[PDB]
């Protein structure tokens, strides 16, 4: 009962409509899975488990963690299930695979996430039994089962605005934030440090010679406090929350290899991390841009470190505002905070988000030498998720 | 040790635009949910997680789980996740539940699962980014998510009528087991064996009073073999597999609340079942069929038990031909199966069938004195799971 | 230059969703055509043009009149159009063969009109070039094309209500019109007032025997004052404009056979009637609903003929209010009009409904012993035609 | 006696999704009709009648020649109706203002067409009373009810190749007939011929300037028989009809003004061209490619009249292949056929082609010092509609 990652694998993410437009979610998942198992040194044939966050499952068709596992070569006996938790599903599905091995049942799980905002579809409610008479709406599966709450029907971006209003986030703070974000992200792209992370896509082209997508999309070299504070408000004309300050709908796929302590161990592999615990709260719906300080708390607590044990933190950009305010609940440095970049600037794949903020905060953890890292993720209907690991 | 099942509840199942054409999947998982914590005498504000199966996420809204849970009246401070292992998932999120408390990371569990086939919407593919010209495809997701291979894009149904060929399966032993599923079905009704694993939903009316739904829809107390002889296969002119002898599409939902043995020892409360191990199998998308069978015999090899020791089986019907294909593969005897009805008689809501067949499993094995069984579900894309439980009454 | 009229026939008036829901509105058009054609003695192929008006053209295919023209029977020879006038369709179709034929350039014309509100499809805009993100709808085509203004987007039955308002016809007056509506069209149809105008439908059937539609679907014998006084305001909750008080959506076919009087005459034919005249005026959109009154009065200034020379009037019920307000506005007895029933009892199928009132007129007429005649009939968009016959 | 056509304008033709792809078709036929009212220095509230063309009416919303009268500033007291014939739309609707004119029943009329292809909708059938299960069709409404026979289902274009075949006309001729019509509108473009004709689009932008659209989108400068040699059959891999030898899907709208002989004498107006004499034929649906110098021949019968009399022919490009048989069974002078270009080079939307040919020959007579002209049209069906005209100067 403890868990080691082997490898951890990430596609660039690309922005809505843009570079993995014609990429299917199964596709990056599948890229990222095959990946993670080259660096981990592990056949396919061995995987015992293939645990898959994605988010927009409607016209994906049948598992489509399936689809990722074989996509990546994984063959037909390894068994599969497909993870919904919204913004925390990869890293849910990371959590999982730590609980399954810890039981002992398995021994080696891939996990992680993917998802196409690109290529979610629209639904017609109605339809079915029939509209009769009277206009009816075309739906955007992105907006009806990812950015809108099931209960209200309001969009998270109204969530985030109030949150930062009520916990007193300026406009300035939070394109601060975005500015900090696209420049570290920038930053680390040039300087190589997204460099061991990301497994390249090749699309295969109508033109001869095929698409090498090898760069996150979304930073923008270019951005700055100026353009930022011209932006308009998109979810309320009286809210701050803006394109620039908020990440955007994004594409993109994250794998890891677990493999249990022991067994590593014996077979003489030394393992890239050690998940060494995690944790998960729920609030109501509204509230959701609020966990990511509270889950940090709660494993702080649960592991009986403090906030200064802590060497580098990832919490997922859902907002700007999210990192600023998680940054207070929790007293976190904000110089050990997404210290590559995060959403804002990289944008939010929402199933795969929860994988890919553990993929970099191992690589940024391996840049400084190792040490202790937590992963914290809020989710729209209320819940948030953090894992602390140590890359040694 | 063991995790440890305190209550086992379902909704009724019904047909396709029938008797709950007007509950949404969560709905009738808040409803299963409940009645769960209810009759385990839980407090729904000291449940831990809420994992639940659905299928047909597509339209249901951000977590349907979550929205479940709320519907049930569990509270925002309780976490869920929704999992999805095509008609595997609501026993899936039972066997997840049961490892997830064998860590210690959690004490007490609602797992089980939900669809309402009926409410699935129709899907535009190619509308985001434009058709620009030229007739295109308005999808049904029931079609796309849940009925078709994600590789081939075969019907299941084909899938099914080719291992029933292969197998050297009749149309005649398809159509007695579908004839067989049907009395099991409407015996277990009539003699009030289903009525304490029920509960009934009552769906609120905007004209007079609410309509109480306490009957599963599905099973027919006037077929004969006659009647279901003179169907036509539905997939291909040349297979055996009809709509009688192949479940149909279905509203339902499942839930079951689960306790760690020490929890439950400190609460004083007697176990309605344990759950005593699991496992799943893994096959090519066109094999989904003949995993029941080898999910059974790879669960006894792993607990060292033998076919002998087993009172009861719930296999999902996924066809008549699968329940007949799994008793040789295992050597079940067939007066051991299904034995209040499986899903040819009572239907397959993909996402709640896998709970569903181990609430009848508990509920028939308590009818029985007591007693171990096995629930088997194969699911779309070529896998099979398998629990083994343990039912004693005092 | 002159047109008499050979012949004229009618489906029966289907309810939306009703006894016609099965057949399309060319199928409607063609069945008509074909009876009118047996009723004048005139062989198919003699025909010279086509003149068929349908408003809810989205989805019917090529040319809606041809297709009318081949179900009937016709030629491939025979030349045809599709006119589309809204409400006065089938009606304009009828005064554009009187036009050609005094001309000269045609001798033998089949004017009239079909609709089936049943078939209508649901559109979506946008879909071709695509949504991008965000809800969007999906209309029902019966609304964008046929019951909504095309300039400010309001139900032709919010302009209904606005001019009961604005001419101070009461709720009460309004349903005494419903009624005396109900009652004389239930009083035709049991006294075989319509027998002679009525081509029955034949559906061909998954069963054994084919179903005959024979008879009008809408008009109750048990509707009553007490009961239309209960029904709710259905566009405006402060107006005057119900579900009983207003047609319905509808499904029918209507057809006459046109003939020079010259050509008649030689061939010895004896005419069913004689088009003596035909104006048109126009008006603002939501002035549509006084039209029918104007169009009377425009029509005896052009004849010469006064208000007390005409036996009997059929103005389409757009509204209770309209047979009402153009009562008024003409100064007609109400003894003499829609003497068999109106659209309020027995549908509006709107591109038939033009040609359908002749129908009716002329059949009226004829069971009085003849005279003269004026239908009259408002359509969206501000326009109303008015003809008048005489039967010998 | 004769009707007179006071005034002739037209919108450039947009290429599907193109330069006009912003503007919908009651506009386009709004700026033609108020361009043609301009030129016929006649006041928009004198106007008795709009009789206006469009083939994919789905969507326009009610009434779509009333929209077009009011976006031209024509008053609400002017009577319209919307006219139907497929290709031929715009044509009928200025030879139906020309018999009510002889009639006397009005003495001023605007007739002519609008389409917007790139603005059509999808449609969904089925939608209203429910798809129940299984994969439905969205429907692209020019393909429903443009470009798709109603009896068979099959393509216009595959009508076209089938004719083109029957007729034995080559591949090459097809493609050299194409050549001629981008050489000639290309031409007539930079050497100011359509000019006079063209009223241009002013498209207001959310962002900078106006943009206006001046100029035919359709017609290359750069295409080659080489080139279009390298096309590939577009309907059936063994027909000869490809997207360079046949005409593509268009934005246009096509405007006259028609008014009494005595009406004009009265009010001092020198008439731009007369109406001579019209005629219409029909066949088969699958013949519709066939009519045109069918529907010359037989105006010719009707007038007495004789080929030689006749100084310049628009023939409606249907598919090059359209040109070069009609050109035979007419026995015309190619040399007087198009002269500016054709369909082929300049596009076809649908609902405006009819007034548009008729807006090119009046223009194209003018510029040859005056004459007599037939514009002839097939339309999907199977019908041909001609109109003779005579243009004097002075
Ligand atoms: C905020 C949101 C609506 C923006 O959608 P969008 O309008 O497509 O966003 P875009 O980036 O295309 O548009 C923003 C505009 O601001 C500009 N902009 C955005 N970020 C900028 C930056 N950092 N610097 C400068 N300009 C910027 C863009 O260039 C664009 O202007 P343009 O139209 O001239 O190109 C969308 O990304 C969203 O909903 N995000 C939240 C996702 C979320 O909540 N996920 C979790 C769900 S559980
Ligand atoms: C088989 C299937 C296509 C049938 O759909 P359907 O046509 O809507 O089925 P219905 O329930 O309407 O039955 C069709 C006919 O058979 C008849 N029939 C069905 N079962 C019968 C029985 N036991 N006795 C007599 N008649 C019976 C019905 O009455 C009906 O007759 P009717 O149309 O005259 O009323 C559909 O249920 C299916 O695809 N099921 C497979 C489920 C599955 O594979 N799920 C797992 C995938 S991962
Ligand atoms: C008014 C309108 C919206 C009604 O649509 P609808 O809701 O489908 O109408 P229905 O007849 O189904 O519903 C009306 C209700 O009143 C009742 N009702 C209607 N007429 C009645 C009568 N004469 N006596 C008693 N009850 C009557 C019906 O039974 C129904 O009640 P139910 O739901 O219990 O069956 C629709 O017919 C309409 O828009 N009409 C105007 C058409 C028009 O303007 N055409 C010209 C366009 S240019
Ligand atoms: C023929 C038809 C299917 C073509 O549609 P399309 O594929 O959208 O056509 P495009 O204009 O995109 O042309 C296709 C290709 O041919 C090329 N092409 C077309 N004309 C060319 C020319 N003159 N020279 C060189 N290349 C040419 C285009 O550049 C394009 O190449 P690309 O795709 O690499 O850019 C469509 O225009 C049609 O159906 N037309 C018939 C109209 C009709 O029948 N109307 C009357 C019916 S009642």
């Amino acid at each position: 009962s403890k868990t080691v990652i082997l490898s951890a694998a990430r596609t660039p993410v690309g922005k809505f409509g843009g570079s993995l437009k014609d990429v299917k979610a199964t596709e990056l998942g599948g890229i990222a899975i095959k990946a993670a198992l080259e660096r981990a040194n592990v056949a396919a044939s061995d995987v015992e488990e293939v645990i898959f966050g994605t988010v927009i499952q409607g016209g994906q068709g049948q598992i489509p963690s399936r689809q990722a596992a074989r996509a990546a070569g994984i063959p037909w006996e390894v068994q599969t299930e497909t993870v919904n938790k919204v913004c925390a599903s990869g890293l849910r599905a990371v959590t999982l695979a730590d609980q399954i091995i810890r039981t002992g049942d398995q021994s080696l799980i891939v996990a992680g996430g993917m998802e196409s905002m690109s290529n979610s579809p629209y639904i017609l409610r109605g339809a079915r039994w029939g509209y009769r008479m009277g206009n009816n709406e075309v739906i955007d599966l992105n907006v009806a089962d990812g950015l809108t709450c099931a209960f209200s029907g309001t969009h998270m971006g109204v969530y985030g605005g109030e949150v930062a209003k009520e916990d007193g986030i300026s406009r300035e703070a939070q394109d601060e934030w975005a500015y900090r974000s696209h420049q570290r992200a920038v930053s680390a792209h040039k300087e190589g440090r997204f460099e061991e992370e990301i497994v390249p896509v090749t699309i295969p082209q109508r033109k001869g010679d095929p698409i090498v997508v090898a760069k996150d999309e979304a930073p923008r070299e270019d951005t700055t406090i100026e353009k930022l504070a011209k932006l308009k408000p998109v979810f309320d004309k009286t809210a701050t929350v803006t394109a620039g300050n908020a990440p955007g709908l994004n594409d993109g796929g994250a794998a890891l290899v677990l493999m249990s302590e022991d067994r590593a161990k014996q077979e003489g592999r030394k393992p890239l991390a050690t998940i060494l615990a995690h944790t998960a709260i729920a609030v109501e719906s509204k509230d959701f841009p609020r966990t990511p300080g509270y889950a940090i708390n709660a494993l702080l607590e649960k592991t009986g470190k403090t906030i200064e044990d802590i060497d580098l933190f990832e919490i997922n950009e859902a907002f700007a505002a999210v990192a600023i305010a998680s940054t207070e609940i929790a007293g976190i440095d904000p110089e050990k905070l997404n210290v590559n970049g995060g959403a804002v600037a990289m944008g939010h794949p929402i199933g795969a988000s929860g994988a890919r903020i553990i993929v970099t905060l191992i690589h940024a953890l391996k840049q400084r030498g190792g040490g202790i890292g937590i992963a914290s993720i809020c989710s729209g209907g209320g819940q948030g998720d953090a894992v602390m690991i140590e890359v040694h």
